């Protein structure tokens, strides 16, 4: 069984993230979608909310397991028996941070291979930050989010 | 009459911004310089201050109208009857965010065309953030700002 | 009454070029789609072929005029009384050359303003170069080309 | 039971290529190291030489198969029943072309997924092109090549 | 005597910074390692702590002088009689800000030459921010920091 | 007593090259402006012409020595007892190649340190390649070249 971890903040999980995790399940036997607590990022949704949103948004994928973590991601990968670490690669500015993170993860866990997947052109220009910014200004974001996530984001912004 | 909107935070408006809006007035019949409230950016100047500074700095341009907005920029463009959205293109890191914003604006208002203009080499390495940083350290920023803006920034930093 | 030029080699014209010129026709009164006559790289299609293909592919656009040129693009723009130079922006790599080109064009003809337009996400990762390479190597490129161009390309590759 | 292809010109195969293919063998059951037969740029080593060098340099990797191909890389991947396309990512400049290539490969063969692997920091700033240029100009490239490749390159440059 | 200044936040000083300052001492007669107060960056270590850490980490280099400053860096360079300003160049995103800062420093002090040095491949993917992030999650950062700095960072994070 | 080399093809030498070499003469005792003898791309000007043009264009700089070389740039630097390798940095695209070159140069000659200098904003968007292309296509390039170079280029293009 090949086990992969897909770590991130997922605040909230978007269609771009669903695209990446779907591609990951077609390649690896079991995919752990790992949601980092990320308090330094001051996330809009609590970790508990982000885990529930991602569980509902990925329920149609049989080999996905959603978990939350506050640990060092290399230790969390070791502890999940993962040998692959998935990250989505969108644009140039993303790539620079991704290489730093992957070279650091390789220093911490050399047998964990970081692999990058490319999203559909459809989701190549969106991010959780951009979708939240549009939603804060009451713009329509239905196209970019799973149904349950769109509902939660609308509810969150209605106080 | 071709109507263009030039939206931004303009905290404060610099000579780089004047360069872009001047190029825009030579191309389009009416240019709306639209100042976003941008509270998430914690701006140095209030929206009212930024609007007054830009009005004074662009008074020599007959087809410029300065307005403030807190709305979604695509809705503000529709409501101003604008069919062109101008953004200045300075460097690579700017370009990435610009493509995300323009593809999002196109999703929200397909008939609004985002156009990018390139500033003079003179203003190609400055930004409102960089000018404020130098000014905070008492460095001379007279070369980068309209006279009224330089005065307001000096006064702001003198408590 | 704005006159704009949209120069290039168009070897062959793709749906990405059709997207950019269509956007340009929505904002300027007259658009000259200018085909470079003697490119340094020996083109797949002769100038006669490139002009005929572009004419047929843009025939539905009332305010487009397809013209061949052999001079420096600024010299032709000046002779055509164009005040706007349309450039399509796809990704970071093109942007670097575009800055060099636009600053050089501003030195050569200051009265010509470069305007950067963004193509649909659909054509943001293609080029005439990539299309030709794929087609020469027996790949399906139908989706990226106007029908008349697809027919001419199949004919060229058959012989 | 995943079948992966790792295509390229490998002119000659370097330690950077050995690093990427080794990583690919740790995560996929079968890896085809696919050597492009007729590259547009006349290669330093003939296809026969490139295949023999890659075979000897990967002989210790039980699940690697070295094969030459002359078709479009997607057509070969389809015929080989590969569902994974390995690409090595070194720096920003390659990433731009990689995005264009991967979106084109997804259009040609949607059932083939591109996976991006990161080489060691040791090989992150090299290429077959730079190695050849340095060696042709009497520079030491021993560190960047498998021993058999170093021996063949010295022989080629002597005559 | 050629005098160079190497300014930065150094929160904390890493092996990447030691690499750059060592290269600088091999090139220039006297190197001032200048630690900016940087309150806007909300640094982990006080200026006094950062100066003591850097003094201890560079004690083996005879021509290095460590100082703290809150002044405009161009004025601090003039006041240190420096004619060279060193900055390390790691990646693309770093380069953009570096060109803005150097063109601003040139406007403020034209006789001060900004020079960029490239770190070892070993430190090309690390930063003070990344090392602090790993350390906050209890990951091993001994490889990236001088011994005294590693001890201080472990102590800082143990409350 | 620092000896620095500033290598390149200088085909022809431009004001951008004059800017970089002038900056290098202000910080190092002796600067060798090193002209590559047999570039892979057949140069517009022969080596004799390139050396004569660079000599006349730098004659006012007392500590510059113009020399032709045909070996690998590191082999020449070693033979000249240079410990500093001057490289001009214009934009992001060049930076990527510069990193590869500098890490390769450090592998070949560790005692040679690469130093990156930044040209004036005035020359930050030009290259010998762009200048030649513009001039060949009947564009005005007088502003970008030393007078002697402008005279030689007009003569070369006339015949
Ligand atoms: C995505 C990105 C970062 C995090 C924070 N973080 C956790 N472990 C880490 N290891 C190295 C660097 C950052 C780390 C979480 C999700
Ligand atoms: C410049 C940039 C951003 C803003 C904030 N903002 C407002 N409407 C928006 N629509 C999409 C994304 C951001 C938006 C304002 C000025
Ligand atoms: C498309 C491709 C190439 C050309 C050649 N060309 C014409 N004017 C130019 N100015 C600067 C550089 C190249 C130029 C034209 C169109
Ligand atoms: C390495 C180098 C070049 C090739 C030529 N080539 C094959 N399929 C392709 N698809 C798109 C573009 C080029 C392609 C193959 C391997
Ligand atoms: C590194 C980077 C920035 C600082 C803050 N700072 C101080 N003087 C400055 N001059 C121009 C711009 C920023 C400045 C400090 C260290
Ligand atoms: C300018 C342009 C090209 C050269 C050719 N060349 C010489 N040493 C080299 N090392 C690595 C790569 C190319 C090299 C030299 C100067």
């Amino acid at each position: 069984q090949k086990r992969a971890i897909y770590p991130g903040t997922f605040d909230p999980i978007t269609n771009g993230h669903i695209d990446i995790v779907t591609r990951a399940t077609q390649m690896f036997d079991h995919v752990i979608l790992a949601i980092a607590a990320s308090p330094s990022k001051k996330p809009m949704f609590t970790l508990e909310e982000r885990v529930a949103l991602a569980q509902q948004a990925t329920a149609h994928l049989g080999n996905v397991e959603v978990v939350g973590f506050s640990d060092l991601m290399a230790n969390f990968a070791r502890n999940q028996h993962a040998t692959v670490l998935i990250r989505g690669l969108r644009a140039v500015a993303d790539f620079e941070y991704e290489m730093q993170l992957a070279h650091m993860n390789r220093h911490l866990m050399p047998e964990l291979e970081s692999v990058f997947l490319m999203p559909s052109k459809e989701w190549s220009f969106i991010s959780s930050s951009l979708v939240k910014e549009v939603a804060r200004h009451q713009g329509d974001v239905t196209h970019f989010l799973p149904e349950n996530v769109h509902q939660a984001l609308m509810a969150k912004l209605a106080v």
